[PDB]
């Protein structure tokens, strides 16, 4: 539950850095939804990294999901990092609509791949965290559809339940 | 394939006519349905592959929404009468649904849990895929904003075509 305190800490900093005041363009900010810590391997950013990847390759980053202030159905994905001075900054943005595939790595419990125009391989810090972020990403995606339209989605799901 | 789609439009129209067009209060709005087989000797678990034809009853599952709130969903069980009319025999609130499980060995079978368990089969594997997709996506959509920690699943892959 060190996890939960870290999450709340990150959340506050993130909203403060990036989803709270007009930016400076002087455009309003997006509304924050959720985030997750990830590890990115700069030499293997699109596929499973060799077991022997130099610790120097491993970057600490964050994925963040948010929505347009005037559009609750226009969601964005961001990649961000925490700088040494504690500030936060976003380095990449995608529209959710660019997402075409989400897959868990069968061999690495924290590994997953997001596919937009290219593939993005990332790892979470734990198996549980992978489950949570992916659930968040996919349910949010589903919620952006306008009413009943399941013809366009495909999944390997066989069990769904409430705890 | 083409037969199915045509059967599906036929059923849909009849279902709306019989159950979602007249009023006590305004009728619900139809969303979707599927044809199911129910085993009356084995209603809550996988029937023996041996189960006699006389146990097998033709039904339908229908999803609908309250006219005022598209996020208040109901599940209905119905049956087509010999005369060609349809009638609803059972209703649940979608909020009652606590589990959805595909039968891992019978590709047409699935189980829904509300207070009791209900085992049903569709007529094909593809029809199961389609209805379950509708059921779960709708459940998800009845949530405003981020969906809570409580929902769980075994998904490991998701993609658009």
């Amino acid at each position: 539950n060190f996890l939960a305190e870290q999450y709340e800490r990150d959340r506050k900093a993130i909203i403060n850095c990036c989803f709270s005041r007009p930016d400076h363009t002087g455009e309003p900010p997006n509304n924050y939804i959720t985030h997750v810590r990830i590890i990115e391997d700069s030499k293997f950013p699109s596929s499973r990294p060799p077991p022997d990847s130099k610790l120097e390759n491993k970057k600490k980053r964050l994925l963040i999901l948010s929505a347009k202030p005037n559009n609750a159905k226009l969601i964005q994905i961001h990649k961000a990092r925490e700088n040494s001075d504690g500030s936060f900054q976003i380095g990449r943005t995608w529209q959710l609509t660019e997402l075409v595939r989400v897959e868990k790595d069968l061999e690495i419990s924290e590994g997953f791949i997001l596919t937009m125009s290219k593939k993005y391989y990332w790892e979470t810090n734990s198996a549980k965290e992978r489950t949570v972020f992916i659930k968040s990403l996919i349910t949010l995606y589903i919620q952006t559809f306008e009413g009943h339209v399941p013809e366009l989605v495909n999944w390997d799901l066989s069990l769904f339940y409430l705890d």
